[PDB]
């Protein structure tokens, strides 16, 4: 008994609908075949240790403004809690990775098993870090630090970057939290970072590498940074330029030598990013309709996705991992 | 298509023991053996390549701790951030060289076509130093987990040699560099020494073919006492037949990671699994450096019969030679 598994990482900017979405896809209410959902590791972040890292992050963007903590220092304290967000993702990823199996193909069929992970390690190792850096809240050096910890995606992974029109995105961000300030720049920049990420996988699928069109590309400075904070600045592109992708932000003096050439060690890092994101078959989804509709939109690009071949012990082991994960990541 | 036999060695252990000097000799042709490339410590990355020198910073933040001007709360957060900054260049190097070692790792008891000495394995900055900072109360168990998790998986064929030294001689050396009213910081040194014994014992335990679970639920729930004892000099040693108590696993049995029943949470057992898996491709050895640089170089060398080799190709071997040349340039001073 071999099993055909398809794994989906649902990802994108927060407050868009994605968690409702996967949670619906998982629930017995959608039909199709067995669908297991791995939720966000909330408990890990909030209750399992003395410090609640979400409550800590913003607590520091407050302090840094409230004229009470060195601006230099909140860039370190925040860098740190950004690190803490990654941990449970890396643990999950380590545990699940042996079990997905091999023989990744686009089979066209329905799989015996469907997994939906709420977010891929890329979100908290590259994307959120990249955004905090563009906002000046975190240094290049520190972005490097985090990007370096992204694990290699094994074969057959599928990442669906969820999207939404801005209007509606603001409506759903008020319905959830008010009192506290929403942070419209973080949202604007994250929207851009996620487009950049999507562009990046399309870039790689098109067979290019980060060196291609690197010389031509302009150095990326205050001007380029600020632009990533503006809304709509970037968008999905099936044939992107280098500058439409995540690599563009790494061309800065910080990483360049006396004559404008990127250091070999830094090229190595850009190399590793490109390696790690390569087994990630990229898709988009607009989360405009109702949770049930959103679900069927994700479920509709199932025939396009990458399936693996697993043995019946591991299937079982993933389902156990599913049960446990939902259980302990509780609240 | 031409087949090259590589053996890689990670020299590791407590700082100030002689390891970097040893490695430079193993590289030097005068020490015979097989051609040796030596990847040094990523100094430049840490100190010069960015606006902040992680070595200055770190201690400058332990200083503002005792010396009122910055919170005790923040120190264990800025210090952790800096500990994380130490690991970056090692992860980068690891990612660059890993896909070049090739496979077929088989302890072949002969001299290899070539030898790579890396100064330190990712384990040093993602497990060992973090573990010691936690045992000293400078860092939380949760911060620890945030770093333990970022150990990369060692591929087949990795050999790690934990360097050792009697305490007299080790201290002597420490004062030999340093110089002029600089404090040493025995406290850390003592804990790091214990952590590295825990590590040699850990991989033994694991090669033995034991898992972290064997003997777990009968092991004393480690907390207050255990932390003191980890910081006490020579509390730990290289055990011949190590048990769970002697290993790095012991320190993760704390209230912080159990439920109301005294049972480790499953997500925590997973983190424990990961670490056990990565620590399974490292062939572990210990080497003593009381001899002279040459003697030391020979002590590590004589082990080679015991070490494991991978088969790479000529074009890969030749990129390692560049890799080593590049790393050496970009990291000096
Ligand atoms: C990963 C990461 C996160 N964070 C920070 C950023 C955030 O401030 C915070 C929590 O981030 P979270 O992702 O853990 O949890 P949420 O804040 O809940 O954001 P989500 O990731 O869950 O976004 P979703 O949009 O997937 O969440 P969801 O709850 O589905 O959507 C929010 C609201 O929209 C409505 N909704 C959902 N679907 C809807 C639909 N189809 N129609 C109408 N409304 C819909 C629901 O009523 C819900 O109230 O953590 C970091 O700082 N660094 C990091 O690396
Ligand atoms: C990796 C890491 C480092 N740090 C911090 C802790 C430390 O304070 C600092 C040093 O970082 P480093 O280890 O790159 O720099 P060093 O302090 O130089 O330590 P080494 O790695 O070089 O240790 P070694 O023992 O290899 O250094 P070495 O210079 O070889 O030895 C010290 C002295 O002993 C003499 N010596 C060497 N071999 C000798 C021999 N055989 N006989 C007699 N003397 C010998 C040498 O002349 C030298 O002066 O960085 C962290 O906080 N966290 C981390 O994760």
């Amino acid at each position: 008994h071999m099993v055909t598994i398809v794994r989906i990482y649902l990802d994108g900017v927060y407050g868009i609908g994605k968690s409702t979405t996967g949670r619906v896809m998982a629930s017995a209410a959608s039909g199709g075949s067995p669908t297991l959902y791995f939720p966000e590791p909330m408990a890990y972040w909030r209750t399992l240790f003395e410090t609640d890292v979400i409550s800590g992050i913003y607590d520091t963007q407050n302090r840094k403004q409230q004229g009470n903590l060195a601006v230099d220092d909140a860039a370190l304290i925040t860098a740190h809690y950004q690190s803490r967000f990654t941990t449970p993702y890396l643990i999950l990823h380590d545990h699940t990775c042996t079990l997905f199996g091999g023989n990744s193909l686009q089979r066209g069929t329905q799989p015996d098993l469907t997994l939906v992970f709420d977010r891929h390690p890329v979100a908290s190792t590259v994307c959120f870090p990249a955004a905090r850096y563009l906002l000046g809240d975190m240094s290049m050096c520190a972005l490097m630090a985090m990007v370096a910890t992204l694990p290699r995606e094994p074969q057959g992974g599928n990442i669906v970057v969820t999207t939404l029109n801005v209007e509606e995105h603001i409506r759903r961000l008020r319905t959830r939290a008010r009192g506290e300030q929403i942070d419209i720049t973080l949202i604007a920049t994250l929207r851009n970072v996620y487009f950049m990420l999507v562009n990046t996988c399309h870039f790689l699928r098109s067979g290019r590498v980060w060196r291609d069109g690197w010389g031509e590309l302009p150095t990326s400075c205050g001007a380029y940074k600020h632009r990533a904070t503006q809304m709509d600045a970037f968008q999905e592109r099936v044939s992107p330029e280098l500058g439409d992708t995540l690599f563009a932000l790494f061309k800065t003096q910080e990483l360049l030598d006396d004559r404008g050439v990127i250091l070999e060690v830094h090229a190595w890092a850009l190399d590793a990013l490109m390696l790690k994101l390569r087994n990630l078959n990229v898709f988009s989804a607009d989360l405009s309709g109702t949770p049930r509709q959103c679900a069927a939109v994700v479920e509709s690009l199932l025939p396009l996705m990458s399936s693996t071949l697993s043995d019946f012990d591991s299937a079982s082991a993933l389902e156990r991992a599913a049960r446990t994960f939902n259980a302990e990541m509780g609240v």
